[PDB]
C-alpha cells in the first residue's frame, strides 16, 4: 500500500542527513592532509 | 474469473509506486555517499 | 460426456487471462527494483 | 537515524585535530631539512 | 582519538632533532669545502 | 426428481461466493507478507 | 450460507492487519542493518 | 486476532535496539581501521 | 532480546582494542620507512 | 580477543627491528655515493 | 621476522662496497681532468 | 437438540484457547532461530 | 482441554532456551570468523 | 528439553577454538605475503 | 572437532613456509634493479 | 605444500639473471653517455 | 625466462653504437668551437 | 479401563527414548556437515 | 522399543564417521584452490 | 556405511591432483605477466 | 577426475606463449621510447 | 589460442613504428633547441 | 595505428619551425650584445 | 507366523542393494557437476 | 529385486558422461572469458 | 542419454565462438586507450 | 547463438572510433602543454 | 555511440583553446625574468 | 571551458607587472654597482 | 493378465517421448537466460 | 499421448524468443553503463 | 508468448535513455575534475 | 522511467557546478605557490 | 548539492591567505641570501 | 588554516635572523681578503 511507500521515504530521506552529516566530518581530514603535507614541499 | 485478475492488478500497479518511491528515497543516499567521498580525493 | 469437457474448458482458458493479467502487475515491480537499484551503484 | 549522523560526526572532528597535530610535528622536520641545507649552499 | 594525534607528535618532534643533529655534521664540510678552496685563490 | 437437482444447485451456488468471498480475504494478507519481506531485502 | 462467507471475512481482513503490523517492526531492523554496515564502508 | 499483530510488534521493536547496538560495536571498529591505517600513509 | 544487543556490544568494544592495538604496531614501521629514507635523500 | 591484538603486536614490533635493519644496510651507500661524488668536484 | 633483517643487512653492506669501488675509479678521472687542464694555464 | 449444538460449541471454543496458547509457545522459538542466526552474518 | 494448553507452553518455552543456548554458541564462531579474516587484510 | 541446549552448546564452543586455530594459521601468511613485499618497495 | 583445528593448522604453517620462500626469490630481483640502476646515475 | 615454495623459488632466482642480464646491458649506455659528453667539456 | 635476459642484453649493447655514435658526431663541435675561439685570442 | 491408559503410556514414554536416542545420532552429521562446509569457505 | 533407539544410533554414528571423511577430501581442494591462487597475486 | 566415506575419499583425493595441475598451468601466466610488465618499466 | 586436470593443463600452457607472445610486442615500445627520449636530453 | 598471442603482436609491432614515427618528430626539435642556444654562447 | 605515427609527426615538424623561428629571435640580441660591448672596450 | 517375518526380510535386506547401488549411480553425476563448475570460476 | 539395482545403474553412469560432456563445452567459455579480459588489462 | 549430452555441447562450443567473438571486439578499445594516453605522457 | 556473437562485435567496433576520438582531442592539449612550457624555458 | 566520440570530441578541442590561452599568459612573465635579468649582466 | 582560459589569463597578465616591477628595482642595483666600480679604476 | 503389463507399457514409453520432447524445449529457454546474462556482466 | 510432446514443445521454442527478446533490451544498458563509465576515467 | 517478449523490449530500451542520460551527467563533473587538476600543476 | 533519467540529471549538472567551484578555490593556492617561489630565485 | 561547492570554497580562499603568508616569509630570506652575497663580490 | 599561515610565518621570519647572522660573518672575510691584497700591490 502507500503505506509501504511514503513510510519508506520517511525515512530515505531521514538517513541521507546522516550520511551527509557524516561525509562533511571526514573531508575535514583531507582539508587538514593538505595542511600538514603543502607544507613540507615548501622546503625541498 | 475476471474479479481475481483486473483486481489482482488493481494492486500490483499500486504497489510498484510503493516500491518505485522507496528506491528514490535510498538513492538520495548514494549522491551523498559522492558528495563525502569525490572531496577526499580532491586532497591527496 | 462432452459437458464436462467443453465447460472444464471454458473456464481453463478464462482463469489464464487472470493469472497472466497478476503477473504482469507483479513484473513492473520487478522493473522499479531495477530502477531503485542500478542507480546505487552508479555513485560507488 | 540522526543516531548515525551527529555520531559520525563527533568522531570526524575528534579525529581531525589528531591528523593535524600529526602534520605540524612532520613539518618542524622540512623546516630543519632547510636548516641543514641552506647552511652547505652559503660555502660554494 | 587522542591516542594518534598527541602519539603522532611525540614522535615527529623526536626525530627533528635527530634530522637537525644529521644536518649540522654535515654542513662543518662545507665549512671545510671553504677550507680547502679560499687557499688556492690566494696564489693565483 | 427435479426437486433435488434445481434445489442441490440453488445451494450449490449460493455457497461459492461464501469460499470466494474467504478466498479474497485471505489473498489480502499474502499481499501483505509482500509488503513486510520486499522491504527487508532492500536493506541487504 | 452467507454465514460462512462475511464471517470467514471477518477475520481475513481482521488478520491482516496483524500480518502488517509484525512486518513494519521487522523493517526497523532492517533499515538498522544499514546502520550498522553503510558505517564500516566509510573508513575502508 | 489483533494478539498476534500488537505483540509480534512488541518484539520487533525490541530486537531493533539489539541489532543496533550491535551496530554500533562493530563500526567503532572502522573508525580504529582508519586510525591504524591513515598513518602508514603519512610516511611514504 | 538485550541479551542479544548488550552482549554483541561486550564484543564490539573488546575487539577495537585489538584492531588498534595491531595499527599502532604496523605504523612503528611507517616510521621506521621514514627513517631509512630520509637519510638517502640527504646524500643526493 | 585480545588474543588477537597482544599477538598482532609481537609481531608488528618484531618486524620493525627488521625495517630499520634494512634501512641502516641501505644508508650506507648513500653515504658512499658522496664519497665518491664530492672528490670529483674537487678536481674542476 | 629476522629473517628479513639480518639478510636485507648482508646485502645492504655488500653492495656499499661495489659502490664505493666504483666512485674511487671514476675519481682517478677528476685528478686527470686536473692534470690535462692545469697544465695549459702554465703557459698563458 | 440444541443439547448437541451449544454444548459441541462449549468445547469448540474451548480448545481454541489450548491451541492458541500452544501456538505463541513455539513462535518465541522463531524470535530465537532470528536470534541466533541474524548474528552470524554481521561477521561475514 | 486446558490440559492441553498450559501443557504445551511448559515445553515451548523450555525449549526456547535450549534453541537461544545453541544459537549463542554458534555466534562465538562468526566472531572468531572475523577474528582470522580482519587480520589477513591488514597486509595486503 | 535441557539435553538439547546445554549439549549444542557443548559442542558450538568446542568447534571455536578450531575455527581461531585455523586462523592464526592462516595470518601467518599475510604476515609473510608482507614480509615479500615491503622488500621490493624498497628498492624503486 | 579438535581434528578440525590441529590438522587445519597443520597446513596453515606448512603454506607459510612456501609463501615466505617465493618472496624471497622475489626480492633478489629488486636487489638487482637497484644493480642495473644506481649505475646509470653514476654517469648524469 | 612444498611443491609451491621450492617452484616459486626455482623461478625467483631463475629471472634474476635475466634482470641483471639486461641492467648491465643499459649501463654501458650510461658508460657511453660519459664518453659523447666529458669530451665537449674539454674544449669550453 | 632467459629468453628476456639475452633478449634484453641483444637490444643493450646494440643501443649503445647508437649512443656513442652521437656522442662523437656533437664533439667535432666542440672540437671547432675551439676552432673559432682560440683565434680570437691570438689578436688580443 | 485404566489397563488401557496406564499402559498405552508406558510405551508412549518408552519409545520416546527410542526416538531421540535415534535424533541426536543424526544431528552429529549436520555438525559433521559444518566440519567439511566451513573450511571451503575459508580458502576462497 | 530400546530395539529402535540404541539400533538407530549404532548407525547415526557410524555414517558420521563417513560424512566427516568425505569433508575431509574435499577441503583439501580448497586448500588447493588457494594454492593455484595465491600466485597469481604475486606477479601483479 | 563405510562404503560411502572410504569411497567418497578415493575421489576427493583424486580431485585435488587436477585442481592443483590446473592451478599451476595458470600461474606460469602471471610470471609470464611479470616478464612483459618489468622489461616496460625499464625504458621510462 | 584426471581428464579435467591434464586437460585444463593443456590450456594453461597454451595460453602462457599467447600472453608471452603479447608482451614482448608490447616491450619494443619501451624500447622505443627510450630511443625518442635519451635523444632529446643530448641537446640541452 | 594463438589467436590471442599472434594477434595481439600484430598490433604490438604495428604500434611501434607509431611510437618511434612520433619520436623523431620531437627530436628534430632539441636538435633545434640547441640551433637557437649554441649561438648566444658565441657573443658573450 | 599509423593514425598515431604519421599525425604525431604532423605536429612534430610543424612544432620545430616554431622553435627555430624564436631561436633566431634570440640570437639577435646576442649579436647586439656584441655590440654594445666590443666598443666599451676600443676605449681603454 | 515366522514365514512372514523371515520372508518378509529375505527381500527387506535384497531391495536395499537395489537402493544403495542406484544411490552410488547417481552420484557420480553430483562429482561430474563439480567437474564442470569449479572449472568455470577459475576463469573470472 | 536386482532388476531394479542394476538397471537403475546402467543409467546412472550412461547420464554421467552426458553431463560431464556438457560440462567441459561450458568451460571453453570460461577459458574464452580470460581470453578477452586478460588482454583489456595489458593496456592500463 | 547421450542425447543429452552430444546435444549440451553442439552448443556450448557454438556459444563459445560468440564470447571470443565478443572479447576481441572490446579488446580494440584498450588498444585505443593506450593510443590516447602514450601520447599524453609525451609532452610532459 | 551467432546472434550474441556477431552483434556484440558490431558495437565493439562502433565504440572504438568512439573512444579514440575522444583521445585525439585530449591528445592536442598535451601538444598544448608543450606549447604553453618550452617557451618559459628559453628565458632562463 | 557516435554520442561519445563527437561529444568527447567537442570538448577536447574547446578545452584546447582554454589551456593554450593559459600558456600565453605565464610566458609573457618569462618574456620579463629576461627582461629584469639581462640588465644587471650588462654592468657587471 | 573558457572559464579556465579567460580566467588563467587575467592572472597570466597581471602576475607580469608584478615580475617586471621587481626587475626594475633590482636593475637600479647594477646600475649602481657601476657607480662604485667606475670609480676606483680612474685612480689607478 | 500379461494384457495389463504389455499394454501399460506401450504407454509408459510413449509418454517418455512426449516428456522429453517438452525438457528440450524449456532447456533452450536456459540457454538463452545464458545469452542475455553472460553479455550484462562482460560491461562491468 | 504424442498430443502432450510436439504441443509442449510449440510453446518451449515460442517463449524462448520472448526470454531473449528480453535479454537483448537489457544488454543495452550494460553496453551503456560503460558508455557513461569508461569516460570518467579518462579525466583522472 | 510474445506478449511477454516485445513488451518486456518496449522497456529495456525505454530504460537504456534514462542510464545513458544519467551517464553524460556524471562525465560533465571528470571533465571538470580535469579543469581544476590541469591548473595546479602549471604553477610548479 | 524517463523518471529515473532527467531526474539523476538534474543532479548530474548540479553537481559539476559544486566540483568546479572547489577546483577553482584550490588554483588560487597554485597560483600563490608560484607566488612565493618565483620571488626565491631572483636572489640567487 | 551546493552545499559542498560553496563550503569547499570557503576553505579554497581561506587557505590560500596562508599559502601566500608562508610564501613572504620565505622571500625575506632569499633578499638576505643576496644580502650577504653582493656583498663579498664588492672586495675581489 | 589561519594556524598554518602565522605560524609558517613566526618561523619565516625567525630564521632570517640566522642568515643575515650568518652572511654578516662571511662578508669580514671578505673585507679582509681585501686586507690582504690591496697590500701586495703597494710594492709592485
Amino acid at each position: 500500500m502507500q503505506s509501504v511507500i511514503t513510510d519508506v521515504t520517511g525515512q530515505l530521506t531521514a538517513v541521507q542527513a546522516d550520511i551527509t552529516t557524516i561525509g562533511g566530518a571526514i573531508i575535514v581530514l583531507a582539508a587538514v592532509v593538505l595542511g600538514i603535507r603543502w607544507i613540507k614541499a615548501q622546503f625541498f
